[PDB]
């Protein structure tokens, strides 16, 4: 919409008060003119057709129960944009300030959220397995990384190449979650997963085998389900990348953590400079080893920790 930029006030999925950038033209639309070519949040209106109608509001207050997912999708979209712009100096996902569009209230009881090659899609969840999936900041940032990966490494979405893609979106989903400092942790989607149960999550980068994901390359999934298990073998790279940031010993292999910021630096450079559409885990190791060398030197500790954490997960 061509209209006046403004700030609206609304409530998130988890009930937190927020301020959302909106654009006023007769209605208040959930359109952010402050970042890039615009951040747009649509109402799918419980249907599959996308993107739907740009979210409209008569009074610029978004405290309705129906608005709760839209506010989180529009607000956390601006957060993940801020991370890539401030932490990696990348303007939107294509590097050219591309417009960011999300569609909330997707389908009915849909327990998933995904980047379909063009925009963000958020189901509302059935209320038991999931609540509205835009509520978790790591959920938004994760699927937003898929937009980033599409324009850089372009890792195909099957086998190990897809498992790296999934893990890349998990790392940068957690790193954005730490960027907002919004009760951060190394789990995946604990905010919108099983509201009746507490202390559980969809995945775990610290403990992937806590929910049955392989934490070692020997334990990887080699079948054909889940497009070769790209959501399954993401636990190997998650365990690798988390040891990079934090350290510790995995299967008798010690790793000296270099912190979140250096890990976030290493994988992004590897993502946009060295990784290819058909990269496998070993090629990822060479890319992460090569990227740390550029940023820190071959004789530096950051290269050493990358070599150690990949040895810990058995990636050679
Ligand atoms: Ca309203
Ligand atoms: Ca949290
Ligand atoms: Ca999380
Ligand atoms: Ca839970
Ligand atoms: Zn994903």
């Amino acid at each position: 919409i061509t209209g006046t930029s403004t700030v609206g006030v609304g409530r998130g999925v988890l009930g937190d008060q927020k301020n959302i950038n909106t654009t006023y033209s007769t209605y208040y639309y959930l359109q952010d003119n402050t970042r890039g070519n615009g951040i747009f949040t649509y109402d799918a209106k419980y249907r599959t057709t996308l993107p739907g109608s740009l979210w409209a509001d008569a009074d610029n207050q978004f405290f309705a129960s129906y608005d709760a997912p839209a506010v989180d999708a529009h607000y956390y979209a601006g957060v993940t944009y801020d991370y890539y712009k401030n932490v990696h100096n990348r303007l939107s996902y294509d590097g050219n300030n591309a417009a960011i569009r999300s569609s909330v209230h997707y389908s009915q009881g849909y327990n998933n959220a995904f980047w379909n090659g063009s925009q963000m899609v958020y189901g509302d969840g059935d209320g038991q397995t999931f609540i509205p999936l835009s509520g978790g900041i790591d959920v938004v940032a994760h699927e937003l990384t898929h937009a980033v990966t599409d324009y850089t490494a372009g890792l195909i979405y099957q086998n190990e190449s897809g498992a790296i893609n999934e893990a890349i979106s998990d790392i940068f989903g957690t790193l954005v979650e730490f960027y907002a400092n919004k009760n951060p942790d190394w789990e995946i989607g604990e905010d919108v997963y099983t509201p009746g149960i507490s202390g559980d999550s969809l995945r775990s980068m610290s403990d992937p085998a806590k929910y049955g994901d392989p934490d070692h390359y020997s334990k990887r999934y080699t079948g054909t389900q889940d497009n070769g298990g790209v959501h399954i073998n993401s636990g190997i790279i998650n365990k690798a990348a988390y040891l990079i940031s934090q350290g510790g010993t995995h299967y008798g292999v010690s790793v000296v953590g270099i912190g979140r910021d250096k890990l976030g630096k290493i994988f992004y450079r590897a993502l946009t400079q060295y990784l290819t559409p058909t990269s496998n885990f070993s090629q990822l190791r060479a890319a992460a080893v090569q990227s740390a060398t550029d940023l820190y030197g071959s004789t530096s500790q950051e290269v050493a920790s990358v070599k150690q954490a990949f040895d810990a997960v058995g990636v050679k």
